[PDB]
């Protein structure tokens, strides 16, 4: 049955329809030496001796040979399957060019001979699978992050926002804020600590004045962190410092909006009548969604921003490092569904421009 | 405010008006007359029957000539609605399963003969269900000359599910035209048509229990209903008031082979994933003017009952406006805020050909 390939700035993730998880995770990265290619796990773990290239920008594919190589990687090495004998339902950024769309298309049925294909907007299998199609996604990943507006299956463009703010930039400024208190990360494999840390023991403070008065005057929020070797190095403000980035975006140097203003922006820019809908149904996804707090704290934002009239409504599932991906496995697998693959057949016949009929 | 048009092409009527009204503007049969000025449409080449060669363009839902579609859309906006079609965007209506070779043409005519500046279409179906507030159901739309069961999900129609009878209005007024006849009245004249045509949307209704109405029928005068003539000429109908439609449940009475409109449902849902069916069940809709009989919403809910899984919620909802349902649905579609989303551009057209019709969604 389907392939559904989440394609991602971070990760790429990959399984078959009907599961409940993706069979594969990996680093979408792809790596070349002066075999002619890596990709993943194998290039990252090959790091010094090849030149390491991100296909996948900001939620954008910017390099279409080694993207090919990815996709190569993910059905012939990771899922171990003949691309030509299975349906595939490939992700897309929001806002992603109609003439990026159309090259992938080419890729499925010229490179890798799919006997269907579909590609879905990514913000769109999010609120999918939390039972919905009409609500406002926050999707917060490794490389961007989009607020995305949907009302009955249809993403809105004049009102979806990107914020190249996410992951990376969180590990980088946890990073930087370590260094700070004295401790030291300049190695590859010190970053994965970081990361680690982050993952961990960072969350979103409700009130974040008030915590940062609490650990200048505490030790009740402390937390300490065990390496391999047995080495313990404590966390303390920068726990929720590091999250709080992404409500105050000047942390990181930036010119940029919070997320809490971006959600409310975005709802603003659609017209009066549906806001009540998106208001009470906004829906967080990807793993920079994942910091125990933030549901709360998104709640108490919007809540100030938004008229006093509104129910808000944060969802927060706990499925939503995946979600995308799991509404892709949820949408490829429904009977109803097998209608809108698009053939070999039409391809052959009306070329690379017919996968602009996604309704996803 | 500019207001979109929408345009329901039908096999009998075409219903025509502006989104955001209660109702179409204009109502009017769906005939292209030429003489042997060079053409009429409607009222007007009804009016003039005698003179012309009167031709329907739309068979069974599905248009089969199209200069003569291209004169009834036309007669739609600068007869009927009297509106440049390039100063308005236009939602036009398809029946279901409608080839996509039809749906390129369409939309060719609407941007290369009419101008239009946006263009939009769709099943008539899924507006009916859209009108009831719907994503997710069967809509049985029964009409002139067809009737279809169109199961819906998430906004969806499933044409694998789709089921199609060439039993609509047209056969139940033939019908009657020869039942009445049986009980010595004559209705030759298409003008006395008319008087036939009046007495099925009056007159008629669906039995219940069929057969227990026949022997109701047999045994007392108290189903018999009168109907007075312009002239003051009166003619009495017994009977024939629940037969009529009956042909609708069983159309053996017709002398034809096809499944009753309740089989018909019941096997369109049959057809669908049974994950979705406990919805089908618990939503189906009817749509059309053929729908429009007394006793029907019942007869449907009994039928069904009587097919479906014992276990099973069966809810038929058939709302007093339904004879303008998929109209309706046009007029809810484009009023929206959305919409604008949804359609296909003049720019567009410029850009993709009249192809742009399976490229749009
Ligand atoms: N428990 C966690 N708490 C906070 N952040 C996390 C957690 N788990 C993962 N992340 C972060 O989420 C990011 C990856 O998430 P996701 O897979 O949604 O993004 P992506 O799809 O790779 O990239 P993008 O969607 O930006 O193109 C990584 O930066 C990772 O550090
Ligand atoms: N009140 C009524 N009772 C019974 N039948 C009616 C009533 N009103 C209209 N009809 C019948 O319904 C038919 C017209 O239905 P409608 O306009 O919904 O469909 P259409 O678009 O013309 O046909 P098609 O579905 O084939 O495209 C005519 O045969 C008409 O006599
Ligand atoms: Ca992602
Ligand atoms: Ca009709």
């Amino acid at each position: 049955a389907a392939l559904v390939v989440d394609n991602g700035s971070g990760m790429c993730k990959a399984g078959f329809a009907g599961d409940d998880a993706p069979r594969a995770v990996f680093p979408s990265i792809v790596g070349r030496p002066r075999k002619d290619s890596y990709v993943g796990d194998e290039a990252q773990s090959k790091r010094g001796i090849l030149t390491l290239k991100y296909p996948i920008e900001h939620g954008i594919v910017t390099n279409w040979d080694d993207m090919e190589k990815i996709w190569h990687h993910t059905f012939y090495n990771e899922l171990r399957v003949a691309p030509e004998e299975h349906p595939v339902l490939l992700t897309e950024a929001p806002l992603n060019p109609k003439a990026n769309r159309e090259k992938m298309t080419q890729i499925m049925f010229e490179t890798f001979n799919t006997p269907a294909m579909y590609v879905a907007i990514q913000a769109v299998l999010s609120l999918y699978a939390s039972g919905r199609t009409t609500g406002i996604v926050m999707d917060s990943g490794d490389g961007v992050t989009h607020t995305v507006p949907i009302y009955e299956g249809y993403a809105l463009p004049h009102a979806i926002l990107r914020l190249d703010l996410a992951g990376r930039d969180l590990t980088d400024y946890l990073m930087k804020i370590l260094t700070e208190r004295g401790y030291s990360f300049t190695t590859t494999a010190e970053r994965e600590i970081v990361r680690d840390i982050k993952e961990k023991l960072c969350y979103v403070a409700l009130d974040f004045e008030q915590e940062m008065a609490t650990a200048a005057s505490s030790s009740s929020l402390e937390k300490s962190y065990e390496l391999p070797d047995g080495q313990v190095i404590t966390i303390g403000n920068e726990r929720f410092r590091c999250p709080e980035a992404l409500f105050q975006p000047s942390f990181l140097g930036m010119e940029s909006c919070g997320i809490h203003e971006t959600t409310f922006n975005s709802i603003m820019k659609c017209d009066v009548d549906i806001r009540k809908d998106l208001y009470a149904n906004t829906v967080l996804s990807g793993g920079t969604t994942m910091y125990p707090g933030i549901a709360d704290r998104m709640q108490k934002e919007i809540t100030a921003l938004a008229p006093s009239t509104m129910k808000i409504k944060i969802i927060a599932p706990p499925e939503r490092k995946y979600s995308v991906w799991i509404g892709g496995s949820i949408l490829a697998s429904l009977s109803t569904f097998q209608q809108m693959w698009i053939s070999k057949q039409e391809y052959d016949e009306s070329g690379p421009s017919i996968v602009h009929r996604k309704c996803f």
